[PDB]
């Protein structure tokens, strides 16, 4: 059995463990030994759960950031229910004492006892909250639709619980000997080599005498680095890059000083090289696994002596305010002297007294450790920025995971994304975020499912794939249940990957209708049937994905082909109606960054009190090149609709009329009323997002409507002004705010108010959103790649201004987008 389960692991997660195995490598060895001890602890803590604890475990609340309602309540095993009249303002525990009371009648003859099912879904209501305060209940409202639920009692759900068991001497300076190595170019070859913390260089670089690109090089010469042996930093990275020149890069490769274990290393070492885009501070500490084909440099450590760095014992033993909220030396030197005033009256600023400490100096850091160690716990925003590439040093990362912790699991999701990025930070394999992120996924099976997706889609990656690999393993050590879950939606995927294969070759040699058709009739063999049925969605494991309606899958004959691919279910009725789109050819993770920040902004304009009326679909990169897409329903392109068909009842006399007239016939007479100003809250949040993101290239194509009129946006190729994007007001969108008139400056003036207020709501978490893409960086994004597209956030949100200037600035914008309107 479980020679089974080591099977089916390695299947999960695209790499055969038996690799793991080879490497002979100790800290590899190390990582999934204790790795799997936590990992199986927490199953062990999660099977004795009680039953509303197992429900948090694995259907968190799903919830918002006096008024009468229908709700409809069934039972379990029988399909005779109940309509009942409810308040918004009732909690779930009411509703459950009248569906009971209504049972006991019908049934001739506690609350306590049960939860509520959301129908045909992976969604349950519970706890002291207000039905209107459940994204399901608050969400029906706004349809229109009325809310469906089962009263699930807690012998069953324990039944599915049950079910899902499993040192300070050395004064000399540092110094290297480049070797030799086994490269390919055109000239002479150099190797420029730095040691860094961080960004930062803990004294000058130094370089190698030019030796001819003939070789198979050989070099057997010492490099010296201006750097006391001692003063070494515990996090000391060398980083080192060969190239030619007359600058032609080749390769680069860094490694740290010490190993995982604090001992400095020694004596030699073989770099196997990656192939260039000169030095790479930020680059992975192990080398390329393709040793067949990379270059290769050979190094001496000198044997300095076993030294291991000194332990915290140790350690621990060895005007202002103006300038506080990048600085001169002299300003430099004054933090510095008040450190303990720091400490004691500002700690919100450890960060910028971490970046004025003299790394290379043993004294400093031991002088700066000092005071982190009593250093007060700081807000989830001050912690997210501790964990840049620009605090290496893992009692910072301590601290930084500490401060951590207080993260809600919402507020975990939500920055999820950015949090697996920093995995790519890290100079060893066993650390304490891939701890912490492990066991917050082992709590909740949402998370879970995020961080295995993120890890999973990342395999086809060199530098990542050894410590994704082993980190998804010991997870699935952690929940042999949700292993299983998992492997189905890899099957769906692999054979939605073999569909859309065969659709692409079809295509090219037939009609679209003759290709849908061959689509169709592949579909229908049994293996396609069954991989594609009953499984839980990869974009959401709440959303159910039953039966695949055939009929209604379909492609765009266009570019990569993507493929639509309908679902339907009996049980969860018009809500069991769902459908995703499976691409296969574009980098997925652009779209996938953009969508969560722009969820982001809904969130923060929410706690504020402002609902734009947002979409917020599913993104979700699975593999190389592929991942899939929510299909929003009931909604059509901007250009669809433009295109203004006769025979229809959108037909008008004008083009401009054309949206109009659509949206009238979605929203007969008092509907319409509604369905504008739907679209008037969309319309301003995108507006505002495109604007702070840098979006541009935006056009019919690339805008959809619901028939809500709900404005959104599809297809994000291009942000941060990578081709300064204006702020953008369409004359046919400015048409529709104003119900059809040439005039109407009370609704214009109205919408923008509501731009004015999106905008300087996200000026308020400005930082947030700093930290954030500040984390992203280790993405490896072309658009995300420097200092210029952080500016441009900065920019963006005119945040070195008071918010009387950058409403001022943001004015400008907005007037002159009116003007470019006709
Ligand atoms: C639904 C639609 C209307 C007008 C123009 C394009 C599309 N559309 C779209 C537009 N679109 C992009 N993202 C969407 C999304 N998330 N929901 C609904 N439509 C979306 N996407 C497709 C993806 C795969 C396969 C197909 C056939 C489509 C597709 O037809």
């Amino acid at each position: 059995v479980k020679k089974l389960i080591n099977s089916q692991i390695s299947l999960l997660i695209g790499k055969g463990l038996h690799e793991f195995d080879s490497l002979r490598d100790p800290e590899v060895n190390d990582f999934r030994t204790k790795m799997r001890q936590f990992c199986e602890e927490a199953a062990a803590h999660r099977q004795q759960l009680g039953w509303v604890e197992w429900l948090q475990y694995s259907f968190p609340l799903q919830l918002e950031p006096n008024r009468a309602l229908l709700v409809n309540v069934k039972f379990e095993g029988s399909e005779e229910s109940f309509t009942f009249q409810v308040s918004t303002k009732d909690m779930p525990l009411a509703l459950m004492a009248c569906a009971l009371r209504k049972k006991a009648t019908v049934f001739r003859q506690q609350p306590e006892e049960y939860a509520l099912q959301v129908n045909g879904r992976h969604e349950y209501l519970y706890g002291n909250y207000p039905l209107c305060h459940f994204q399901y209940i608050c969400s029906c409202l706004h349809s229109g639709l009325t809310p469906h639920l089962t009263m699930v009692h807690s012998s069953s759900i324990l039944a599915m619980r049950d079910e899902q068991s499993n040192l300070w001497s050395l004064e000399q300076p540092f110094s290297i000997e480049l070797i030799e190595g086994r490269k390919v170019n055109a000239m002479k070859l150099v190797v420029q080599a730095g040691l860094f913390h961080g960004n930062e260089m803990l004294c000058k670089t130094v370089s190698s005498s030019e030796v001819n690109v003939c070789s198979e090089p050989v070099w057997k010469q010492r490099l010296e680095f201006d750097i006391s042996v001692c003063d070494l930093p515990r996090m000391a990275r060398l980083c080192f890059a060969l190239y030619a020149v007359v600058d032609c890069p080749i390769a680069w490769a860094n490694l740290m000083l010490f190993d995982y274990k604090d001992q400095l290393k020694t004596g030699e070492r073989c770099l196997y090289m990656w192939p260039s885009v000169l030095l790479n501070p930020a680059g992975t500490v192990r080398g390329n696994p393709n040793t067949e084909s990379a270059a290769a440099l050979v190094i001496y450590l000198p044997e300095v002596a076993p030294v291991y760095f000194p332990a915290l014992e140790k350690i621990l033993e060895l005007l202002r305010e103006i300038l506080e909220r990048e600085l001169y030396e002299h300003e430099k030197d004054l933090v510095w002297k008040m450190r303990h005033e720091v400490q004691e009256h500002f700690p919100e600023a450890l960060a910028r007294l971490l970046l004025v400490t003299k790394w290379n100096k043993h004294e400093d850091v031991a002088q700066m450790l000092y005071l982190l160690c009593s250093w007060p716990e700081l807000p989830v925003l001050s912690a997210l920025e501790l964990l840049d590439f620009s605090f290496p040093d893992c009692y910072v990362g301590s601290f930084a995971i500490k401060s951590l912790r207080k993260l809600t699991d919402d507020e975990l999701f939500q920055y999820l994304l950015q949090l697996v990025q920093v995995l790519k930070y890290e100079s060893y394999l066993d650390c304490e975020l891939t701890k912490f992120l492990l066991g917050r996924a082992l709590a909740n099976r949402k998370i879970g499912h995020f961080l295995f997706w993120h890890l999973r889609s990342e395999m086809h990656v060199p530098s990542v794939a050894l410590r994704f690999g082993l980190i998804m393993e010991a997870y699935c050590r952690g929940s042999t249940h949700h292993m299983k879950v998992l492997m189905k939606q890899g099957e769906a995927l692999s054979k939605l990957k073999a569909l859309n294969d065969f659709v692409k070759v079809s295509s090219q040699k037939t009609t679209k209708p003759q290709t849908k058709e061959m689509m169709h009739m592949c579909m229908r063999q049994e293996t396609y049937m069954e991989a594609l049925s009953h499984l839980q969605s990869p974009l959401d494991p709440s959303t159910l994905l039953e039966e695949v309606c055939v009929e209604q899958c379909t492609f765009m004959d266009s570019k990569m082909k993507p493929l639509w691919i309908m679902y339907s279910s009996e049980e969860a009725g018009s809500a069991g109606n769902v459908g995703i789109i499976f691409k296969n050819g574009d980098d997925l993770r652009q779209d996938m960054l953009t969508l969560q920040m722009i969820q982001l902004m809904d969130v923060l304009w929410k706690q504020e009190g402002l609902d734009l009326r947002m979409t917020p679909y599913g993104c979700l990169p699975t593999g190389d090149r592929t991942g899939l897409i929510e299909v929003v329903l009931h909604s059509d392109t901007i250009a669809n609709i433009q295109l203004n068909k006769s025979n229809m009842a959108a037909t008008a006399a004008f083009n401009k009329d054309a949206l109009l007239n659509w949206l009238k016939s979605k929203n007969p007479g008092e509907a319409l009323d509604r369905a504008i100003e739907e679209f008037t809250l969309s319309c301003a949040g995108y507006c505002v997002a495109t604007y702070v993101l840098g979006i541009g290239d935006r056009h019919s194509d690339n805008i959809m409507i619901r028939e809500s009129g709900q404005l959104f946006h599809i297809d994000f190729g291009h942000f941060l002004g990578n081709f300064r994007v204006p702020f953008i007001l369409t004359y046919d969108f400015v048409h529709v705010i104003q119900q059809g008139k040439t005039n109407n400056s009370e609704k214009f003036e109205r919408f923008r108010g509501y731009c004015e207020r999106a905008y300087t709501i996200l000026r308020r978490h400005g930082l947030l959103f700093l930290h954030l893409f500040a984390l992203m960086r280790a993405a490896g994004l072309p658009e995300l790649s420097c200092s210029k597209d952080i500016q441009y956030l900065k920019d963006s949100l005119a945040l070195g201004k008071t918010e009387e200037e950058a409403l001022k600035h943001f004015r400008v914008k907005f007037n002159e987008a009116l003007r470019e309107s006709w």
